[PDB]
């Protein structure tokens, strides 16, 4: 009838993984009755304009010798850094690779995806080209942007060794830096559901051609094997690639975050669901639904153009993962950023593991079977009217817990106690106009 | 000015490691501000008398070679299986080799040690067989009695990641069987503190003698490099092996444990200062105080003869390890044992860490800094009244915590609020002759 | 790779060089830091922990003398082995964690 210390804690954890109140790691108020381990990973990266020592191609130059480094192309990317450019994050619940960093000389139309697999995608600290045609670089082509993936390698020892898993919480935090009077720029960011799922998409076999013409074989298999089958299966993300342009996420997500380039960002990622169980750690092959482009039997047609139907395409990413599901997929950029920038990306990841009998995890169990339905029952009150991210140096929320959390528990059916909390009017989160109001009326003088 | 939730767990925990109720873990009470990751290791090991598979020699024989197996040699320690044997088990302070057995025909007079450094020491599986006229055993030799480390890799692992480190609590369970009609023996079992150091021998350098006779070579350096000097420095222990006979032991310490063989053992290690601070890991080889044989400096003698002063034999037990200090050495004895014995071992080491940067325990971490000063005062009074073990069976006492715990909490200064917890009496561990009153005088009715 | 410099107290020494005993009642470092105009990026991180040194000496190693007389009366071959493990000069030395001093 009212909510437990632990389960305050988790959704305090849960909203504010990266508040400074933070210290102490909860699991998830479910009462799973099960041996946990709840593993918290904090990892901070400085990314700025990488130097040619670090860049490497895509294309099929790198196809079977490892990834090549550009030959001296790196003139062409001077003159990126000439004038102002762009730099896309895009974090998919991918438990390792926690983000996608991406930079660009100028802000683009959409997030394209190379339709090719790409050739050695690299850890962040390099990165990997790819044309401005949206194809794969290779060494004197027209380099288009440049691509890395931040990659946690504990995560992945951890996850080898567990039964199961699942997230509790994630956050990404995005501090901004630059020369003095070179701190012009603007940031966004989104959060939004793609619900990935295991997919196959659709290809066809090589009809094999024979003619024997000798005078005892005259066989002729002209047998036609050309027909559709279903590719390997990947765990495909169906994020709208074309309508990831920032101006598009600005007027459609109502909890959109903008901002000047210094304020920086800290996105406190969020679920989807309000059930979050145990999943098996089972690594596939991640892809990016695209668009399809014959109608095939969209249209009145025959037998044959069945095969060729609303095929959507599939871009590989040649990344291997293991995904959470039902949480957002956020995504920020920083538009019009001196191009001698410096970021410093802070990740927090907490996680929750079942542990294999002999591993490490196992000495390090911790038995809280907890459980507290109004926390769940007030994370999905909340999620619809959190902010998709906040300014980076906007931690500890006054308004948080005892008042936001207080006031959201007692919707929940009518199991309340207390006759009324608070008053909860819609606040205004205006960061470029320094107009901003907190869920209770309260302005929020800037602390940075 | 009363005793924290947190201060009693850690208590329980120290006092009681083993106890059923002992499942979470926390950390020393001193407020150490430091990020900190506690690893319980819990090892079970089934000892009884080996095969010949697993016997190898310390002597020269296995010098360069790597361990040798027993030639059979094996008849003589069959004619050992003839008879009833004796068992002694050694939990010095180190982390790793968290015990020493050793396998006796019959009980002998001291804890002997060899003076020559043995090869290839074994962990618990196998054994390494010592002579006995006290040396090194080669395959023809006498054997004198068989001895094995028992190993936890893990604390080896995790101490390689860690900036530092300290020992929270130790118990080691003794659970004895054997067949029917084959259940006569005794347990005897003593905790003392062995506050060991870092310590070089004094050993002597090889004088150097040419004699030059050519007719314009007639050097004759004839220079006296026989200096002493001092050796590699290792951690040294000052466990009196002499005075480590079971009835020496039961007749100087009054806390000492003594009972049948069935009844098995279980000792609480503990500490014997108040103060558990922060170390770094620091492996280095062991080895154990002897005694001198040559007075030397200590009549009235020459400068010649101050270097052969009361020099203390140093047995090297060629193990490298890093102690924890200030923690008593522990020492049970089980005299008169059938030979088909069956002990299983159960050791429980609860300990702190602070996590290195990228290492596997920061993945783990875990934020309470609590302060508890009534705790640890209250373990200081506890530490000269606590017997030094307790049968195997014998976990969940009744009296600690609410009782003797909250009587012993309110001696330490004034610093007392409840006027009268609970009157305290002395004790009677009489497991020999079923006459055991508990610190309340309540009796203790066998369990087992 | 880097630059390295001792920052020294000459009045100290002359003070500790005249005293039966010492002990240190307290100690404060201030950083004062400027820059240019429009060059004042950077950031700053500090931290004190107990590196509780003390007076140990290393293990070294000796060196064995390899004399080969081989003269018709001369033939006493000293191949005797000095290389043994020793102690070097006693030296107080500091357990700070050099692999762990990185500011993150």
């Amino acid at each position: 009838a009212v909510v437990t210390a632990a389960g305050l804690a988790w959704l305090r954890q849960y909203l504010n993984p990266m508040g400074p109140d933070t210290t102490s790691v909860t699991g998830y108020p479910d009462g799973s009755a099960v041996t946990t381990c709840i593993a918290d990973y904090s990892n901070t990266f400085n990314v700025s304009f990488p130097p040619r020592e670090a860049l490497y191609c895509t294309g099929s130059s790198s196809s079977e010798k490892p990834t090549l480094v550009d030959a001296d192309n790196y003139a062409k990317i001077d003159k990126w850094s000439n004038y102002d450019i762009t730099l896309c994050v895009l974090a998919l619940p991918m438990l390792r690779n926690v983000v996608m960093l991406r930079l660009y000389p100028h802000t683009p139309t959409a997030f394209a995806l190379t339709e090719q697999t790409p050739n050695f995608p690299q850890r962040f600290p390099n990165w990997s080209v790819y044309s401005a045609d949206g194809t794969r670089f290779n060494n004197g082509d027209e380099p288009g942007y440049l691509q890395s993936y931040v990659y946690l390698p504990n995560v992945d020892k951890h996850l080898s060794a567990a039964r199961g898993y699942r997230l509790l919480s994630r956050g990404i935090t995005g501090i901004f830096s630059a020369p003095a009077l070179e701190t012009q720029g603007f940031v966004t960011a989104c959060q939004y559901l793609a619900e990935g799922s295991i997919q196959s998409q659709s290809i066809k076999s090589d009809a094999v051609r024979s003619v024997t013409v000798n005078s005892d074989g005259t066989v002729k298999n002209v047998e036609s094997s050309s027909q559709t089958v279903s590719s390997m299966p990947r765990y495909v993300f169906p994020l709208d690639g074309d309508n990831c342009a920032p101006s598009s996420l600005t007027e459609t997500y109502h909890q959109a975050y903008q901002s000047k380039a210094t304020d920086g960002f800290y996105m406190p990622v969020l679920s989807s669901s309000r059930d979050n169980p145990f999943h098996p750690p089972q690594p596939r092959a991640i892809a990016v639904y695209g668009s399809f482009l014959a109608r095939g039997c969209l249209d009145p047609v025959s037998e044959a153009h069945e095969a060729d139907g609303p095929t959507h395409d599939i871009y590989r990413l040649n990344v291997a993962d293991d995904v959470a599901p039902l949480f957002n997929t956020g995504v920020v950029w920083f538009e019009g950023i001196s191009p001698k920038f410096s970021l410093k990306l802070k990740t927090r990841t907490v996680l929750q593991y079942i542990p294999t009998s002999g591993s490490v995890l196992a000495n390090f169990t911790r038995h809280e079977p907890t459980y507290d339905q109004i926390a769940l029952d007030a994370a999905d009150r909340l999620r619809n009217l959190m902010p998709h991210a906040y300014p980076a140096a906007y931690n500890d929320w006054g308004w948080l817990g005892d008042l936001l959390d207080s006031a959201i528990s007692m919707l929940p059916g009518v199991g309340t106690v207390y006759n009324i909390a608070k008053p909860l009017i819609k606040p205004a989160w205006n960061w470029l106009g320094n107009k901003v109001s907190d869920f209770f009326g309260n302005p929020v003088a800037r602390d940075g």
